[PDB]
């Protein structure tokens, strides 16, 4: 359905600066490049002349803005954003054919929020009305998308990895088949808020963790863009490197590297992959009691920073985060329209001669609804 040569490799982005997309905001257009975050809900943009910007929203300038005469605020774990709503036309000039009236945070004030040396400007939450701020009333952009035009209620994201340069594809309202091999498997989106997924087993080279699946997502398990790593509950941490740090046993590491503290470095060219096991985590299927899984490589996890790399694999206290890590082995597939997220083996993977990454199924998994968490 199924082609869409115009969208193929509009995202770019430098190593752990996150994926960007270049955007139009206002009449006449001012272009800006804007984070892809299916993390959060919020389309917000610098507006105001902080040092570390190329360039920024200048409301000022604008016929068709209309301001909301209304404030947002927004402190998260690692900083804040703060700005002022207000609607105005935008556009993706490598994506579809439509201008649209969205909801824009013209951002005034922010810490450790816009990255020194990055080249984008914005952030465009692709995730749930649920969890955009102020509240659930303020309509994120694809919602507006998709009232507004006949794009169809789905995108896609293809992020490639390689400060050395990133690029990938956002489809907006289709899939380009040219993107994955073999074929996708869907896993339902469990609730409307984030991209909450259920993961119901994990192994480390084919040897299952045996934990009660319930620990994989708790407190919950998402797919999130705007995030590096691959981001795992304390305990399942816990298990994962214990047993990383055993199938790798050959080469001994120190304990900082395992908790990101420190580098690990090789003579260029001579990385040992093969002492490095294979990561597979088994998703709910479409199906009573069928599951697939997806396998990432060291490739994925152990990210370039003499050839150096940092452990990309971290502990979290706010469930499993399918960031990067995950996401640049896999071509995604974000069917709003049927509540469900599609995976396939990305065609632009980073591999070697002896493994790749994978999507393969279906297999027999009981009880894959008591691994999601609830609160008592
Ligand atoms: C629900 N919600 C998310 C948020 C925040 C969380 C942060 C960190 S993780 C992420 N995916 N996006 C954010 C984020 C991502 C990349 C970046 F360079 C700066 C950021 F702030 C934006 O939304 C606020 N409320």
């Amino acid at each position: 359905r199924g082609s869409f040569v115009e969208m193929v490799d509009n995202l770019r982005g430098k190593s752990g600066q996150g994926y960007y997309v270049e955007m139009t905001v206002g009449s006449p257009p001012q272009t800006l490049n804007i984070l892809v975050d299916t993390g959060s809900s919020n389309f917000a943009v610098g507006a105001a002349p902080h040092p570390f910007l190329h360039r920024y929203y200048q409301r000022q300038l604008s016929s068709t803005y209309r301001d909301l005469r209304k404030g947002v605020y927004v402190p998260y774990t690692q900083g804040k954003w703060e700005g002022e709503l207000g609607t105005d036309l935008v556009s993706i000039p490598h994506g579809p054919n439509v201008t649209v009236r969205a909801n824009i945070a013209a951002i005034t004030e922010s810490d450790k929020f816009f990255i020194n040396g990055s080249n984008w400007e914005g952030i465009l939450g692709l995730a749930y009305a649920e969890i955009a701020r102020p509240d659930d009333s303020l309509e994120p952009f694809f919602d507006s998308l998709v009232k507004q035009t006949h794009v169809p209620n789905l995108f896609s994201l293809q992020l490639c990895g390689a400060l050395a340069s990133v690029g990938g594809s956002m489809i907006i309202g289709g899939i380009d088949h040219s993107l994955y091999t073999g074929s996708l498997w869907y896993t339902p989106i469990r609730r409307e808020w984030y991209y909450e997924v259920i993961i119901v087993r994990v192994e480390i080279n084919g040897q299952d963790l045996k934990m009660d699946c319930k620990e994989y997502n708790y407190d919950k398990s998402i797919v999130d863009s705007g995030t590096t790593n691959l981001r795992l509950p304390k305990k399942v941490f816990e298990a994962a490197v214990k047993s990383i740090k055993a199938a790798s046993s050959t080469e001994k590491f120190p304990d900082g590297f395992w908790l990101g503290e420190q580098l690990v470095c090789w003579q260029a060219g001579t990385t040992p992959w093969n002492i490095f096991p294979v990561i597979s985590l088994y998703l709910m299927g479409e199906v009573t009691n069928q599951s697939f899984r997806i396998t990432i490589l060291p490739q994925q996890y152990l990210r370039p920073v003499d050839d150096c790399y940092k452990f990309a694999i971290s502990q979290s206290s706010t469930g499993t985060v399918m960031g990067a890590v995950i996401m640049e082995g896999f071509y995604v597939v974000f069917d709003r329209a049927r509540k469900r997220i599609g995976f396939a083996v990305s065609a632009c993977h980073v591999h070697d001669e002896f493994r790749t990454a994978a999507v393969e199924g279906p297999f027999v998994t009981l009880d894959m609804e008591d691994c999601g968490y609830n609160i008592p």
